[PDB]
């Protein structure tokens, strides 16, 4: 049943954080993004050379909040290895893709989905225009980010994200969003 | 709630016999279409007599309203317009769009002009499509007001960037109307 | 209970509701809130009655708390524009735009029944947005405020400043007090 | 193409001749339910209509009302005093607050109640929220109204003012005989034949 | 939707709603709740019928759970006031004020169809506020209760004591029971009996 | 939740390598199971983990994360159904350690095809249909692998809701054993 | 997903290393909490820098100006770091950090605009409130000009409508002093 | 979530919420609306601090739009009652009852930071019921209005007449203006000035 | 593992020591806001607790309340009279209805108000809907309560009964000095030092 | 305001809320509505206090309008089942199931404070469905009605018929009246 259980001398998430495991789970918003960031900054101050394991199951959500996690992943000293444990959709896929070169995983049955930004505004034509312009920049920037981490040319990322584009894990490996798909801990690496 | 009855006509139908049509309240598909139909009827009854289109509207839907504007231009009759309260947004465009020399207001009317309002949510590609579209609509509304007012296009853009309220006398000075009328007996005309 | 009907025998039959029937006697009512619908329906009756007879008085019975200033000011202007004198008669309340309409009736022909309540006030408004737009709408309502005070000054004979002072807060008046102020001409208790 | 008869109009504009229209021919007018701007204005229109039809024939104003808006109701009271015809009032269920005012406002000696009616008098009710300045403005105003309505009831009942004040401080329910004794009505009536 | 019937007034021709057509035979319905709207409509019909002819019987068909006491007592008092005898007929339910109206019809002319439900009870009310005002309203509802019991006693022929006891809680009666009790005079099953 | 300060009841039972999925499968309930499994792994990578299930299913992606973690980690994850295992709940029960998929006698087990829903342009409708069909295919294939049954059988047998009692779920290969008492 | 322990909760641990977050809306609650933290850090050591991490779409001006003032009042330099969004009062607080110590991550969105407000009532009172918000609009513009080095008339022009800047644009404009891609 | 701070009571060790930690330095906050909950919490802190030491200054930080007059007047009266001087500091907004609280701090020890908004007004209220009861409540709010004006006059040094005029409608002041008016004694920008 | 200090507990069971807990050490108890079963029972528990800690030391019961449920509140009143310790009462904002009853219920000579407090007395409020029988039952009951609360206020204020009845018929607001003159409190107090 | 805490100094520190602290003095409260949650929590305290000491009295303070009869009757039975005497003390209201609980305290050890209100009544219920099921639930509540009347008869000493007559409608009693009826044993005003 549903609440965080506890351990001897800590909730479970606190116990796993001790092994440098961080979870993004569910929607990306100011609350969820800030918490991952507090956690990355904290692990970095505990040991700036040890790898961090960022486990992702998210449908995405707010771009400004998520791009904070993304930026923080790149900025801090440790490598941030990503692993998709369910869904990595939208901002969630971007964060997966954004993990350290060579160190992005997915479990076999996970789902990866990539798309263009959703937004929305209501008001004067002048302000609508302001807001549309801005979303078009962010669209370009996020495609540039995916082109960098994937290996794809920009125009390929653009065409492939015009609509929701869903991928299985192997397809996600093949496309460059992740590096390995892993199935058993004892198995050999690839 | 209750429209008075006269002779067997409802009061609006009886005034329609004197070629008077009202826009009252919001512009929407219902209220626009009722004006359009009355205008087509009045033309049908006599394509040469003037039609008197009394406006008291805060505006509303642009597509609905431009149908009325076009219908006023399309029909043979001259459509005199008369502000009896408020002519804002699509309201002021319809008022300004009446026949050369035959756009009136009563003294106490408020007239307000502005740029279009809109709203879209979805993908960035579609936001771009809708934004381009409302910008075209903004520019054309502006040209429509420059035409009827005799103001420069830059001047209209600038004076519609934010809500711009005018009293009757100011709306005349600006070219939105031709005359402020206080009394039926008094001149000119 | 809803408005009844009168049958008129013709050369068959004709039906009118009571208000339609009174309109034939040149009686027009404003009852309840002033909005686009109510104001416009008064305006139509007024234009109708002018068309039927440009020279005979109209009797415009008022029981209203006021409402929307632009709608009300159409009625006020229509009242001055048309040829007939519009005599005004307060039959319960005339507050806010209701008291402006009462006051704008024809000279000498502004009436209240004895127990009516008459109230005058400055306008009410509301806007939310950018400080730029707030300023625009604040300027506007202040210009409206001034115009309505000028209307009342004109019909009452009071100095504009007196109007300003006396409408700064709600100012309730009895009929005799409204007469003394110049908001109406006569308090009437009985038809003879 | 004669006008259809119905028991009751669904809408004000309906081109049909209803029971109320039928009885308005007999100079009968109803106030039924709450006094509000709608109900009060309908009474007024019908009273002015009846007066135009015949200024020297009685009008029968049948009242079943819990009261409501004092300004709306005082337009009815006023109109009843202003028109030439006598306005007889009859309570047929409830005459409370502005309802009882209207009933006691009838023509001298022509104020009636059916035997089982409830008549209640009281002081006015109001409500205001805002600044203290404005609260004082509204309180002063309701006090003048209270006093004016008390003077009206004193006038028509023959009670002196200080009795009306005392007896309206709280809701005061009266049976028909009591209302007659108090001077709110003139006659309690049980059948047409007596 | 209410059906229409067209009659040749000669004239030539007038439409009636089905209800106005039946009004021509001096039939009047109370159907549903007693409230200011329903009560007044009935009282208007009664006054109208009396103006049409003050001596002919009126047939007042009742199917009502009751409702407001002041509204319904207007109806009761108008029944007694007008010249015509008001026959009452229960055609489904006559409960609370409904049953008071049924029982107040003209002596010897109170009917029910055989399957109707007649129920009598004490009044319901309620009030909130100061203790002083609670008292005023309580005293008033006790006066109402007593007057209604006295009316039922008068029309049933029961003692006031018996009415009081039998109305303390909801008391449901079949038509034949109501007749025995004095709330109606006949149960009728068929027009030609 | 019964409560000593310095364990709750679940914490104590976690100390016996007992984990629960109780109620709907969603991002919250799936993730907490994943966290517990990974913790249990770090504490002893050979001792069995007892995964009690009582669930109508829920979000596929969340649950298929739990499925995958169950396969990935060292120790055997034994599954025990303790009331209901429907939809994603039966998938998780059927995914337990071979030889170690259990049910109490009275449980209900249900398998079906995936539910979803979508609103939008035809193009997007097509995209989403195309994807749920792949997911359908993939879950049938998982059921097929874990029960021994032919893909074909699974496809016919999950077309509409298929309810099984414990004995039927064993016979079908969604569980390995029905257990009634401790002493067996 | 709730706040992990490390005994502290993770924010409290970061507070001990002189790190403060404003995350989400500025209102009385969130602003006061920042004020309390700043006062506490100053008390602990009045000479050490404080690191104020911001991700906010702004909110209540008066609550926000309390934070601004406190940042200027206390002895420590308050370095500001935008870590997702800094809009309206957000950008004001970012821009109000210590000279030379205002940062953003590379992908942050920074947005400046005039104040939002509103009022309903008597004309006299609409006027009072309108004049009030015009003072607040002028004060904020003066504050932005002071910290950015722009002329007041430039600030006024550029905040008439929402003005979204990328982190490099924000730096050239003077709302921050550095964009930091990496180090610690 | 409220951050925690751990201090070595020696002891050995106790956790404080950030607010209880600042309470150790005799700092107390009113943040948001004045209501029974917020007022009472403040009054508890004040009484607590006075028990800890009756001579040391207390630092009462205010960021409030006001709210209930009875609740806030408890706070005011407790400020004046207790032995310690209650320094007041405006840290965003002090409106309505907020500004009364700010102005009632110890003489010479009322502060604002430079960007705060101080607003003074007359009381708000409302009531519905009988005319008699409307009168009672009106008289009572006029007494309240007068007493609050007299308090502001006392602490500002303004005439009662001036207070009355300047509170008739919302009156917004910048910090430096409030100081000039007598509602605070100093505007402070920096700790070391 | 010492107990954390907070300003205020988020929940009843929170293992933290708050400002109210701190002051309860000093024998201070608050009634803040509405009198209901929750708030009244908390006062009672704290009074019984304080009495168990020391039956011969004063308790300081600080009151800011608009009143509320009379039965809940009369349990507080009773408990205050039943326990051995003197219960001093202090008004710190509002003492209205059951709130003023509790304040005037304090120990002889130990009833206080801060200077700006509002004290209001009135008659009880109730409400019932149902059969006339049951309405009469509830009305009779509220009348007995009205009379009992009037006798309590007579006792503690020294006013005779007929004065309490007269002065509570409608809401009666009193400033602190007035409440002291009326005998609802003993002392108005402006600062600790006087 | 929420329940405060007491710190107990140990050999470090321990925290109790006030109710936990009073439970140590064998005081249990029923406050507000009787439902599954409230009744059960009383039952647990009662079983707890028996386990701590099977021989020392418990003090069960009652301020309740009643509520759910099945939940309440668990508390009543638990009261009789356990070894300790459960003394009952009415501290505001004891109505309906609240008055049953008060009345079921141990012989001689049923108390009210002087201003308490005690009310007794027949049960309330409600069902909608088929006439068959209506009948089943009507039979049931009548059997419940009878059982509760028998409980009150037993603890009061009144004849069952008197209980029946006196609960047919709500019957409000003052403390002295409740004592005279046998619903409690003593009205207490002061501890000595």
């Amino acid at each position: 049943n549903n609440l965080v259980p506890t351990v001897i001398e800590f909730d479970i998430y606190s116990r796993l954080l001790k092994e440098r495991i961080v979870f993004l789970n569910g929607e990306v918003n100011d609350h969820s993004a800030n918490l991952v960031i507090a956690q990355l900054l904290f692990l970095e101050s505990e040991d700036p050379d040890k790898d961090i394991y960022f486990y992702i199951n998210s449908p995405g959500g707010m771009v400004t909040a998520g791009m904070g996690v993304y930026d923080t992943m790149q900025f801090i000293k440790p490598d941030v290895s990503t692993i998709c444990i369910g869904l990595a959709a939208s901002m969630g896929s971007l964060l997966l893709a954004g993990g350290a070169k060579g160190k992005r995983y997915s479990l076999p049955s996970s789902q990866i989905m990539i798309h263009q930004p959703l937004g929305g505004f209501r008001g004067q034509a002048s302000d609508i225009e302001i807001h549309a312009k801005n979303i078009l920049r962010i669209k370009d920037r996020l495609n540039k980010v995916l082109a960098h981490h994937t290996g794809q040319d920009l125009e390929t990322i653009v065409k492939d994200t015009d609509r929701d584009n869903f991928m299985m894990a192997d397809e996600a490996k093949a496309y460059g969003l992740i590096d390995h798909v892993i199935e058993s801990r004892e198995a050999i690496i690839k």
